[PDB]
């Protein structure tokens, strides 16, 4: 399951399968891919918020029970128009970890992990290393993607990942603090800085989904 | 009204419209840019330093009362053949703190705030956010751009963008040590130096001209 | 002289030229390039240590006492599929800052410096610059190339060229776990992985070769 709420002109996507961890399953995905959908054209929709149940995880990431699908998800949050806050109520990991990294901005508490353990599963990594690279160089990319270690909410903030540290139970008023802020912006000038983003990081985009086709 | 003097073998300039927090018009840029271009050939002239005057701001950017006068001054600061040391005296905003991170080398104080609010006033921005991310990565870079925020100096140095922190009135004179010292580095390996920044950045200069252009 | 051992499936290269500082010669390259050549497909080798001899210096760089076979050993480290561990037993300056930061992962100690003093022997740099800037962001990257400055271990660690910082005697030790425990990762994974980084940085790669004859 995946929630849906507004507060006022802010839309909130609550991932909602806590026992779980808040892993994806792909009915979830098609879910949050035609709900980012509507939200972008939808005209009482200024922000968007993005955040788990529960207090122990964002998102692990694949439910442990293609690639085409995910890269529909991806472009779904590459589209957006209008801001997107990912309020980390806890732990993002794997694939969870990308999309928290395809928010515009990210707000934690102290015991919020984030990374990529992927290479422990075997699992060969195109997405993770595009963007963390692009947000990180190539020396935390590198050590991140091959040792799979999970870094701790402080090193996330210090490295620029999470641009808010709040209390555990202030994470999701600082998230709409936020949103509310950026909702205020003036709306043609964000989108085309949103557009500006997508345009600089576009041909790596295009590159990893090649290189994940192959990999 | 803009400065010139001397000191030494270092040629300095100094944005001289105190009242209006040191605020760019395209007459001070006209006689920048052929400032720029004169010392670059210039024999007597080892470096230069830019700076503003007073103690508010380096620049507070645009004054208040085009997009290809403005790349002729990006690409008269790219084009320098000697190093460009930036004593920030101050504040550097909107494309203030474009023209601080053209420099080489940034110098500051404890009070120097630095950023690009100008999603506020509803312009969307390219070339911000272009030089942010060649410095900065994605992360750092979107939050800026979209949040409009001035950071601190104590920020800015963390992060790189400012590379001496330094007593408000030592600000100039640690420039000078800085620009004295790169003046005596051999200056072929120094011309070669700065042509490969040039051409390691010239695609995405490129890039976010024409990106200015359209949007 | 190098020294080539193994502890376990870790392969070791020894820098040894004590008295030099462990400055590069063509017949110790030549003779790492073979080294480096047969641990990717010696079957009992997971993984891969560089060391220097003593207590001075990783490397100090080129012997006091071209650009192609060079690029023959960058190239070489470049196509490894099995991780490398860099053991930092002290400072690594000019081309061994380099050949460190082509390694997967670096552990150091508190006394060791980096950097590349390269211009105050009039030399211009290329690839040093297109390797710090792919970790580094293009502020940080101009000014330790401008100035030629020695950074402090701690810097090196902060800004993430230095993975961990430990005591003096136990760098050897901390390299031999970190590689222990990527030789464990699934192989597969980790060449595909390695094969990858490559790949994102191959452009840039070629470029600073190339620009490497001309300037």
């Amino acid at each position: 399951d995946v929630l849906f709420s507004n507060h006022g002109r802010v839309a909130v996507i609550t991932l909602n399968r806590p026992e779980r961890l808040n892993a994806w399953t792909t009915p979830m995905r098609e879910t949050i891919i035609d709900a980012l959908e509507r939200f972008n054209r939808d005209p009482e929709v200024a922000a968007i918020i993005m955040t788990g149940a529960g207090n122990r995880a964002f998102s692990a990431g694949q439910d442990l029970s293609w690639v085409k699908e995910w890269q529909r998800y991806y472009t779904a949050l590459r589209s957006l128009s209008k801001p997107l806050v990912m309020a980390l109520n806890g732990t993002a990991a794997g694939s969870a970890f990308q999309v928290a990294l395809l928010g515009d901005i990210r707000v934690g508490h102290p015991g919020v992990r984030m990374g990529q353990p992927e290479i422990n599963a075997g699992i060969a990594s195109t997405t993770g290393p595009w963007i963390m690279n692009a947000m990180l160089g190539m020396s935390r990319t590198i050590e991140l993607t091959l040792t799979g270690r999970l870094m701790e909410a402080e090193e996330c903030h210090r490295i620029g990942l999470i641009h808010h540290l709040v209390d555990e139970d202030k994470v999701f008023d600082k998230a709409l603090e936020i949103a509310t802020e950026l909702a205020a912006k003036p709306p043609v000038a964000m989108r085309l800085d949103k557009q500006r983003f997508r345009e600089m990081t576009e041909p790596g985009f295009i590159d990893c989904i090649e290189a994940g086709e192959r990999i």
